[PDB]
């Protein structure tokens, strides 16, 4: 979601 790498689903995800 607010990640910072790959996609968590809808945007950003954690490393």
């Amino acid at each position: 979601w607010x990640g910072w790498a790959s996609n968590d689903g809808e945007g950003t995800a954690i490393i």
